[PDB]
């Protein structure tokens, strides 16, 4: 399925100035604007101020006046937005109106992979930022899958690009004191966690694509391959042996950054994420290898028996190893326990 949005139309375009390393708006105004002129898109600019403030806007927004809803930011924006659609009491039709990213500056790996897509070389800054713009100015739209999230809390969250614990969680958390480093924060982090590795104590169980197929199953939404996280997980699913982890990763994208080409075996299919994990016992020679090869996607060709791949439809992930954090969508969260399922062509991206 395909989409297009009119001409002339007209966007709602939420930027974070505090945000590309406080360069965002300047980007907006030299960069994206002069092309959207040309294109006959008009827009309105509103500003962000902090956490969540896009989340409450979007909630209680006027969706009917926009063609669009554009996203000037990094990845956490975007999750703001589409966790405030699918609050709404009209979420199901609030979910379909067209979102579109555009990166300002700090990276932004859902924007690197809509580039990706389109054909593009693996370009950062304002060559992404552009080729992301052009994209909006061409007005094809994409279906994208959704990742929904449940809690042992009883939290309820929605995923559009991932979900890490463990190895690549601890990086982002450590990598908000470095943002004045931009995108590189996250190498910064990721050489002070490989100095000092640990494993995290925890049990995964999945829900491989093979096994059920994507077809959303008749029991919102409602993730009716799920069963209550008290009990245990259906017998048809994959429970993974190992009890510890260096880290484990839910991926609905191609890229983790706009030189991280993390999941390079093809674009996700509809209703299906990459899952990843790594074994305890890899060590920090191999992970360091593997790091620096996912910048062109070579980090499989290794076949690192650590590294387990498999694409599913479903999740569940039972951290055991104390205080810790899930990074959603880059965003830090306590963690618990937690499961997923992927809703297929749930929403459209410019792309
Ligand atoms: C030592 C190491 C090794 C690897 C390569 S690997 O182990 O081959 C691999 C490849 C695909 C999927 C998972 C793992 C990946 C890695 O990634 C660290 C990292 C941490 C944060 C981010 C940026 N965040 C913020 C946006 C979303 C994303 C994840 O939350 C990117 C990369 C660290």
């Amino acid at each position: 399925p395909r989409g297009v949005l009119p001409r002339p139309c007209r966007v709602l375009v939420l930027l974070n100035p505090r945000g590309g390393k406080g360069k965002a708006l300047q980007l907006f105004r030299s960069h994206v604007q002069p092309l959207l002129a040309e294109a006959e898109i008009s827009f309105t600019l509103m500003l962000t101020e902090r956490r969540n403030h896009a989340r409450e806007l979007v909630r209680s927004e006027e969706l009917g006046r926009w063609d669009a809803l554009v996203v000037m930011s990094g990845d956490g924006l975007m999750h703001e937005v589409v966790n405030g659609l699918m609050e709404r009491p009209d979420w199901e039709t609030a979910i379909q109106k067209p979102l579109c990213s555009l990166p300002a500056g700090s990276g932004n790996a859902l924007a690197a992979s809509l580039n990706h897509y389109a054909g593009y070389e693996q370009v950062t800054n304002e060559d992404l930022l552009t080729n992301c713009t052009l994209l909006l100015c061409r007005r094809l739209l994409s279906p994208m899958n959704l990742l929904s999230l449940h809690t042992a809390s009883g939290l309820r969250l929605f995923s559009v690009l991932s979900l890490a614990w463990g190895f690549i969680a601890d990086v982002d958390l450590e990598s908000e004191k470095y943002r004045r480093l931009g995108e590189m924060r996250f190498t910064l982090g990721t050489f002070l966690r490989l100095a000092a590795l640990r494993t995290y104590r925890g049990r995964l169980a999945y829900l491989p694509v093979g096994r059920v197929g994507s077809k959303t199953p008749a029991s919102g939404p409602v993730d009716a391959h799920l069963v209550p996280l008290e009990e245990p997980v259906p017998s048809h699913w994959t429970v993974v042996p190992d009890e510890d982890f260096v880290l484990v990763l839910a991926l609905l994208h191609s890229h983790l950054g706009s030189e991280m080409f993390a999941a390079p075996m093809g674009r996700c299919a509809a209703g299906v994420m990459h899952l990843f994990y790594v074994r305890a016992g890899v060590s920090r020679a191999m992970l360091l290898r593997l790091f620096l090869a996912m910048e062109k996607g070579r980090h499989m060709e290794y076949e690192c028996p650590y590294l387990v791949y498999v694409p599913v439809v479903a999740f569940r992930l039972e951290p055991k190893d104390g205080k810790g954090v899930f990074a959603v969508d880059g965003e830090l969260m306590v963690s618990e326990a937690v499961q997923g399922q992927v809703h297929p062509n749930y929403f459209w991206m410019v792309s």
